[PDB]
């Protein structure tokens, strides 16, 4: 579905209402599978880290690697990034009062599927400039009931919580600040995700006064 259409008709209305927005079958099967393969290639080649230390012979969790998008063998990933930027672009000045002028590189995360997950947290608690978190999942035929790895977010100050499964070709958007505390439940199977954070012009500008 047309980026502009999707953005104007779904992402914007949805984001400003729930602060969270899930979009299924974003790029498509062939493309999704393509991204999946490149990601896996990076894993095989050994571009990921050993994983966040969880503990002699300790247990490591999520492994990461930063992808600019033009690295050899990451064309489709670079394509997802550009496609993500396109969506945001159409949401120009539509998401909150924010004015997105930039983003970080892509963070590819891999929970090895050895029980590790990720503690409840807030992506941007100190106002480093990130206003929107964007995550793309590439796990074909994922079954949380079997492999776990659910992403649990606690939107706003509302009771209860929303559960988002790292479904294949799924794209997710959510406020990065205190409004969206979240955690990644233990994953008993390889779980890949690609994350990109979008910067708000003003918040980022005044944050620069730190380096
Ligand atoms: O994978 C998901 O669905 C959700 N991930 C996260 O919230 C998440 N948030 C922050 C993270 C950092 I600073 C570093 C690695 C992984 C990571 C994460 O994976
Ligand atoms: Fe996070």
């Amino acid at each position: 579905l047309p980026a502009l259409k999707l953005a104007l008709e779904y992402i914007v209305p949805c984001m400003n209402k729930h602060g969270i927005c899930v979009v299924d079958d974003f790029l498509g099967k062939e493309t999704g599978q393509q991204i999946g393969d490149e990601v896996r290639a990076l894993h095989d080649t050994g571009k990921f880290t050993d994983g966040q230390l969880v503990s002699s012979k300790d247990i490591r969790g999520d492994k990461i690697t930063w992808i600019e998008g033009k690295e050899p063998g990451c064309e489709t990933i670079g394509l997802l990034m550009s496609s993500m930027d396109d969506l945001i672009r159409h949401c120009n000045g539509k998401l909150g009062s924010y004015k997105i002028n930039g983003r970080t590189k892509a963070m590819v995360a891999c929970y090895p599927g050895n029980g590790t997950g990720y503690v409840r947290h807030v992506d941007n608690p100190n106002g480093d400039g990130r206003c929107v978190t964007c995550i793309y999942y590439l796990n074909k035929d994922w079954d949380a009931k079997v492999s776990g790895g659910i992403l649990r977010i606690f939107p706003e100050g509302k009771a209860q919580f929303a559960d988002i499964e790292p479904k294949f070709d799924r794209l997710l958007f959510f406020w990065s600040d205190r409004r969206n505390p979240h955690e990644v439940q233990p994953a008993y199977a390889t779980r890949y995700a690609i994350t990109v954070w979008y910067f708000d012009a003003d918040e980022r500008a005044r944050a620069k006064v730190k380096y």
